[PDB]
């Protein structure tokens, strides 16, 4: 069972810094993650410029051996356009974001919009479903009717929904990418997590796959526990620039910054940050 | 970790027939449940009178020897007489919803209401955390702070949520109540479920429960999505009633009915509910 | 269009007085009120006893011309049963919630409720639609579907919403039941508003329909401000038992008191809120 | 009181056709809009590149006396960019969306963004709040805070949450984004409507406008109620692509296209649509 980290997309100086992003890689795959998952929501894909994810994609590619590639645009072109690139980069499957934003896009252009990206390439297209932040819905049913899916990340609180897709595509890779949800996905024996996470913890995840996998669960539940609290701390002052901050804190390297409006942590909330997480990294150190 | 049956309340007439409780929670107690959850949302709680509660109560602690008795009301006095009631007849617990259907009362309110619960009989409060249905959840670190709960049943898709509970109360008994988590929530060692298909297939629960204690968590998981299909059917019809037929059709007696407005299937709709289950019946 | 008041249901001790509760019909009818919605969601209806209701019914009949009995209950045969008796007292016609709380329930059911509901009485059977509160929309093709809904009081902040029922059921009565739309029922001519507030400002909502038709829609909308500024105060506090409250201020008199899990404001929670509606008590 | 039209933007091709643009922004300019909003969510807006929203900002300002532009961006850089451009280009006024997709950003964040618009430009900045393409809300209180909001397009079914800007800005122009208010919209006074169904019926809207200021409320109401059976269809079916076809079916002239993943609708579609409007009253 795998460990993705929908890695984070380093800004130094407004524009993309590889290097920032490949020495952040390269730590955190040298530290239990398995598969580097580029462009996701912790990654800002959709703020992100197709040519902005054309250089995440040759950055993650050359830093990783194993790399997922989220291509979701509003314009479906560039989903394609990025889809075929990221293949020929080497990146062992393209994911993507449903169509976002547009309220009561049809079932039909949803459909189409998946079934041209899996036309566009030969490796696997994965659904990345995540209903708060895109604003619909592509269920195990769903998914199975666009038959062409064959991985899925659910970012979802419901762990019976993420499951639903190994009922309906037995053969998809499917993973949950919620970060409070790592425990339970090892434990039902999804086939990996694609958690926030791995960016600044990925060691108290593998700790959290290990146990569960020596029949721990008193260990797992405890580390999923303390990954929560930090994961609340963050939540605070707004957790998509704060993985920033605690890739810095916890893994003790420059991870430069996200981009507005997603704009980085003020020195403030990083100060608040890192008094935070205090209590609780003392009852860590892994 | 523990089956907990939300048992159904079995109508006869229009009336509730204390026999057929009993006979119903007899044989899925002998089939693997542990625990009767009396007057539920399963059971129809909030459509059942304090008398009827009472009934329930008495047929219940007759029939089986671990009784939850679920009290809540919207007139919490009666909530609190039912609580005391259900003590009187050897319930190893109570639980109750959060007060209900109100939109936005109080904080002081809703704690008041649980408060109140607890100090008026000296066995443990459970909450019975149910958003969806209630329109207002009350969270782990919400029911710490409430400061008397010892369990938890969540009937929440979120398994993380009911999880919380373990975090915040570990020494509460903490269930969850969805049944398409039944598998999960063995897997990540909740202290039980309680499960709606406990009143028509528990010994479908049971045998995920001893998959997953196995580690054939594959069979476990084939198990829960057979279970699955068969919710599903179940929720094309209207759930509330069709739990009455699927336990006729998996176990093969008389359920006796709901009552409307939670009206009894149809003959249409339990001919289309036997057939629809047919289907997956057999891969048993 | 008429100012329909669901009126509070007044209790002291733990139990209803029925003679203040005429005394605050008699009242608010006399200051602008045109029919009295009894037993709704102000009035703790779910909380309700059918005694309770046909009490209410009854003083509700005694003190005021005009009188809609809500009857919704979690038994249909009570609501039913209410429903006739509040025929037989002279109700000029019944509305009900649909059935609430139950998340698991097929049209089938609730169309049957409402059928039945109508095939008890010869006086209409309005819709009260409450979708927040209730768990379900019964929108207005659903509405129109169930044949035979003679009016719909919706509590939706959606206008468009209420307004879809006179497109569906033209010749039917509509009322939107939000406090913050008073304002603008008035203006688009739906056939009245049901507003919690005319239990103590009946004088501003009247105020505001006054202005409306005067064709003086700044006055109307700065109106409407000021009940916001009021209603907002009171959500505060618990919005159901604060309504008592702000009878007695802007009323003068005894309202009498909610009744747990609805537990009346504690005397902090008067205070707090007689402060916090005196800047704008003082501009009207 | 406005009528305000949220523009279509117009493809062929996938690709910007600022012709067919042009001509339906002169003809429903000519039959009763009074504003032309562009490039927001109707048209297409979060789907557009920068260049893309500088060609039609260019197109808008050169077919239509008064434009307002919608500039948000999930690239802060750009919709600061786009403001200046709007600006110079003569628009009366930028709107932005808050920050959309990224869910729980905090509050200082879509603070600084807002902030950081109103001061890029003089010209004032309006708040486009649609909470359900959003997935947040900045409320009439949340707006008066920013401390620089002077007009709101309020996307919401719920004419109390659009009125309460009127109440915390009172100098706001303030808007109701609904289609199936505008009727309630000029009923209640507010500064006008931003509605999608203005690129296809603005002689409609315009109808039910004189018919609120002639009092003649029953005649506004059918007029509304006919509109939102159209509506109704359109939604039935994919109602931003919808909205193509109903222009050419109600002002008789090309419309061009949406672009993927807002596909055109297919033939059948279309048809489907046909009949559903030919019925509808």
């Amino acid at each position: 069972m795998e460990i993705v980290a929908p890695v984070i997309t380093t800004f130094r100086g407004g524009r993309l810094d590889p290097e920032l992003f490949a020495n952040h890689v390269k730590n955190i795959t040298s530290k239990g993650v398995d598969v580097v998952f580029v462009a996701g929501t912790t990654g800002l894909g959709p703020a992100l410029s197709l040519q902005e994810k054309m250089e995440l994609t040759d950055a993650a590619t050359s830093a990783a051996r194993r790399v997922i590639v989220q291509v979701a645009s509003l314009n479906a072109d560039e989903a394609i356009a990025l889809a075929k690139y990221a293949e020929s980069r080497g990146a062992e499957a393209v994911a993507s974001l449903p169509p976002y934003y547009f309220p009561r896009l049809s079932e039909r252009q949803i459909a189409k919009y998946f079934r041209d990206l899996c036309s566009a390439v030969s490796i696997p297209v994965f659904l990345y479903n995540y209903p708060a932040a895109v604003g619909r819905d592509v269920d195990a049913r769903a998914a199975k009717e666009l038959g062409c899916i064959r991985g899925v990340k659910d970012t979802n609180e419901s762990l019976a929904h993420t499951l639903a897709y190994k009922r309906y595509l037995p053969q998809a890779r499917v993973y949950n990418g919620s970060d409070s949800l790592v425990f339970a996905s090892f434990a039902v024996r999804l086939d990996g997590v694609v958690a926030s996470s791995a960016n600044y913890l990925p060691e108290l995840l593998a700790g959290i796959r290990d146990a569960v996998a020596a029949g721990d669960i008193e260990r797992a539940r405890s580390l999923q526990f303390l990954l929560d609290e930090i994961v609340e701390s963050a939540r605070h002052i707004g957790y998509a620039a704060a993985v920033y901050e605690l890739v810095e804190i916890f893994q003790g390297y420059e991870a430069g910054e996200p981009r507005g409006p997603v704009y980085p942590l003020d020195p403030e909330e990083k100060a608040w940050l890192r008094a935070a997480v205090a209590k609780a990294k003392s009852q860590l150190r892994l």
